[PDB]
């Protein structure tokens, strides 16, 4: 099954948002509230959005770190469909946040945007987590780390240990063949859409590639 | 003296409001805390300031990416101190110090869940003079109590050169496990916020830090 597409959402007003979602709502998947704009607005702008777009996936990046019960619960009182939580959170933390997103029909996904390790991985899936999103830092990117044989390698294992993998981070379009014959859940694209000549053509061409890519 | 700060863990500015309004001249630090920077984003870091220019203003963050761009939307909001999530790659830390510096404010690296010693060394190496010991919230209600080991990380981690904060679900009564360590703040959230008499517990521990140390 196709890798989906997600918009990244990293604006910091909503105003500045939905100069994106106007022109490429019906040209995604998942509308994503990026940790940027949580920050800059907080949880309205996943009320908001899911408002304006009831027939799609919106995400909430809050990459909660600690308080599950509590954060999940406030993006899911606004309305969303999942939430992120660091991979360094305490155990505890993924738990509470899963049995809040039960609760509302939603789910979780781990971000791994840290250091993390392989029981950790083993203790989300028995925890009943079953989506990570596999990330390559902004900063890691600004400072030169491209994507590499050894996050083929643990994008494999994930998938294998029976995660949806979700794959980010600078994403541009020629980087979707490093990918293939990985059964990649979703693609988020953040600046390689909002700031696109065309955005809308620039959805279109994510989604021509995956295309051909996975079909 | 180790300093005195409450956490604003309130979804909404009135809610935070009914604490502020009781206790911002009984501390030293008042904490934007990652519930409320989500409940209403940044504004609450800007609002809080021009109510309390005085007191430092933190904004709980727990920036995990996104460094430079994350910091400065709270340092623009008038942030004297951002938190950094432990897990955040090193180029995170440094981006948001680097901003930091260019608005005279600081990081704090955030020690909720896994890290380790040597991403700790990474830290004090790239400049980062702050960091938050922190007793996850979901694990204290799991059942972990504070300990030696946490003492012991503590006093190695002040050793390092870092001012340590120390938090999470701190009581009044927990105040002398920490003496003797050169604690930078103790971070009290519900035991002041929740307590019958916020005045009250707020003196209490001041009064209890001056004997202290
Ligand atoms: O969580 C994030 C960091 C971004 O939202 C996501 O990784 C994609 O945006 P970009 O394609 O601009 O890196
Ligand atoms: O980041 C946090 C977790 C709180 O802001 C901090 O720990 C203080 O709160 P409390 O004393 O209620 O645990
Ligand atoms: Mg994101
Ligand atoms: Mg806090």
């Amino acid at each position: 099954s196709l890798p989906m597409l997600q918009v990244a959402l990293d604006n910091q007003t909503m105003d500045s948002a939905y100069e994106t979602t106007r022109l490429i709502a019906e040209e995604v998947d998942i509308i994503e509230v990026g940790t940027i704009l949580c920050v800059g607005e907080g949880v309205r702008a996943v009320r908001d959005l899911k408002a304006l777009y009831p027939h799609k996936i919106v995400l909430a990046d809050a990459k909660i770190a600690d308080a599950g019960k509590i954060l999940s619960r406030m993006c899911f009182e606004a309305n969303a469909d999942w939430v992120t939580v660091i991979c360094c959170a305490d155990i505890n933390t993924a738990k509470g946040a899963l049995d809040v997103a039960k609760e509302f029909n939603g789910d979780v996904q781990i971000e791994l945007t840290g250091y993390w390790t392989w029981e950790q991985a083993q203790q989300w899936r028995d925890a009943g987590i079953g989506q990570v999103v596999y990330h390559r830092s902004r900063d890691a990117q600004a400072a030169g780390v491209a994507w590499g044989e050894a996050d083929i390698t643990a994008i494999k294992r994930l998938s294998d240990m029976g995660f949806k993998v979700t794959v980010t981070g600078g994403l541009a379009l020629e980087d979707l063949p490093l990918f293939k014959g990985i059964p990649i859940h979703v693609f988020i694209a953040g600046r390689s859409i909002r700031d696109a000549a065309s955005p809308v053509e620039a959805a279109r061409q994510f989604k021509r590639s995956i295309a051909e890519l996975w079909g």
